[PDB]
Formats: structure tokens, sequence, C-alpha cells
């Protein structure tokens, strides 16, 4: 069944997260990706309509899926004996934001808003799905580089979203709030809107602001790179120490810095091409 239908290419990555191949569906050549994550080392676990036991991660894309192009498509999925193997789309030619901003530095910040644009309008669709991604990170965002769509990946540390209190968490520290590091406790889109201020200072700088449990309960954001003053002014906002304190999804996509984006496509004929 899986080994008949799909082509294995080299491997894309592996880590905490499983290992992950670039591969292609025989049927019709469609690139995908092929992701393996051993049992043992899932915690989160799910259940389908059928009654299958699955891994949350399966729930999770399923209750994102639609035609919603800003998270990735789970075109399928398989139980192994000891794994799950699931089956991605794989936009082509495609670059994860991490290698993105490696190769090119500190992004113009037209180019940093079209993307932070677009990881707004993907999260809030999850979150509109009932689904908290929890790993929101320059690695975890692809660029579809002929349309200049950015699309959300890995949903392995991701759950259910919940108006309480989380009390775990498996995603990446340095991305993770001052509430996380003190308490082992936060809500869910607060922590997101943390997340994404690390982002945003990642993408104009070129560097996350902090590396140490110190630096993230201090919370004070010094800027390496030029950045504009309207600019400066979300990341702190999104970075504000207190959860409450925090701009809601709305603040951030109506806050100053954040008008007059460009499509897409207007993104990639500038920008990407
Ligand atoms: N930073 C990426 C490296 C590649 C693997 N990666 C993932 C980690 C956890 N889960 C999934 C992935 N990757 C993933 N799921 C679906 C896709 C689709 C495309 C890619 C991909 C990519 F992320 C980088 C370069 C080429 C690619 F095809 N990765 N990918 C993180």
């Amino acid at each position: 069944p899986l080994e008949s239908q799909y082509q294995v290419g080299p491997l894309l990555g592996s880590g905490g997260f499983g290992s992950v191949y670039s591969g292609i569906r025989v049927s019709d050549n469609l690139p995908v990706a092929i992701k393996h994550v051993e049992k043992d080392r899932i915690s989160d676990w799910g259940e389908l309509p059928n009654g299958t036991r699955v891994p949350m991660e399966v729930v999770l894309l399923k209750k994102v899926s639609s035609g919603f192009s800003g998270v990735i498509r789970l075109l399928d999925w398989f139980e192994r004996p000891d794994s799950f193997v699931l089956i991605l789309e794989r936009p082509e030619p495609v670059q994860d934001l991490f290698d993105f901003i490696t190769e090119r530095g500190a992004l113009q910040e037209e180019l940093a808003r079209s993307f932070f644009w677009q990881v707004l309008e993907a999260v809030r669709h999850c979150h509109n799905c009932g689904v908290l991604h929890r790993d929101i990170k320059d690695e975890n965002i692809l660029i579809d580089l002929n349309r200049g769509e950015l699309k959300l990946i890995d949903f392995g540390s991701g759950a259910l979203l919940k108006d309480t209190v989380y009390t775990d968490f498996d995603g990446t520290r340095v991305y993770s709030p001052p509430e996380w590091i003190r308490y082992h406790r936060y809500h869910g889109r607060s922590a997101a809107v943390w997340s994404l201020g690390i982002l945003l200072y990642d993408m104009v700088c070129g560097d996350i602001p902090f590396e140490h449990d110190e630096e993230i309960i201090r919370g004070q954001v010094f800027f390496r790179q030029r950045v504009s003053s309207e600019c400066q002014h979300l990341i702190r906002w999104c970075l504000a120490l207190r959860p409450s304190d925090r701009p809601t999804f709305e603040e951030i996509q109506n806050h100053p810095w954040m008008q007059d984006v460009l499509l897409p496509q207007e993104t990639a004929e500038i920008h990407l091409h």
C-alpha cells in the first residue's frame, strides 16, 4: 500500500519531530513530504470519528484541512507496528523560513510584513478550526517561492485549542513565553502572540532576541539591526511580560506597521523571483 504509492527521496530533516523525507506520489508524480514518527515518542494521542487511535498531529491536520493554503495539507496517513507515517503536500520550489533568513540575513520590512501577515492569517485559521500550533517559528514556516505563499508545518507539538491553562509544552524553548519558563503555565492565544513576537524579531533582525531563560524572563528587547519604530513597537507589544498586556490578533493586524501589506504574488515578484 504505502511503498507502492510513493517514491522516497532524500531526507529533508530529522529531530524531536521525527524524520521527514522528500517524495513523489507515483500515480500522478505529485511532490510530497513523508514524515515518520515513532509511536514511543508520541505523548499526545487523539481519536478520529472512527474510534481509531492516532497521533494528535493527524487530528489537528484534519481539523485545519480545507482550501486554505496557509497550512500544510495532510494527503494521507498510515499506521505501522512501531510508527505512523504522514504524507504531506510539498510545494516546489520551496524553502523554509529559517534557511531563507540564514541566506538573506535580516529581511526588509516590506517582506517581513507580507510574511508576518500570512503567518497571522494562518494562525487565525488554525485557531478558528480549534487548533493550537504551539511551535510557531521560522523552522516551521514554508515559503512557496513561486507563489510567495507561506504555510505552517509541523503540528506535532500542537493541541486542541482551549480557554483553560496549558501545563504541558513540547515546542521550542527560546520561542516560549516567560509564564512557561517561570510557572509552567500558559494560555493558548497569548502564548502564540509571544512566539509571534519572537518570530517577527527574528525576521527583521536575522536572529532571535533571547537565548537564556533569564533573558526571556526579563523580556528587555534590544535591537541589533536597524528596525523602524513602528515595527519595534509591535514586537515589544507582542513580547509584553504579562500575558494580558499582549495584543490580540485583531490588534496585531490593525497595528500601523501591518498596513498596506503586499499580496503573496506581489511579494514573490518583488522579493523572491
Ligand atoms: N525546517 C523544516 C526542515 C524539514 C522538515 N521539517 C518538518 C518538521 C516537522 N514536521 C514536518 C516537517 N516538514 C514538512 N512537513 C511537510 C513539508 C513539506 C515540505 C517541507 C520542506 C521543507 F521544510 C524544507 C525544504 C523542502 C521541503 F520540501 N517540509 N515539510 C522542518
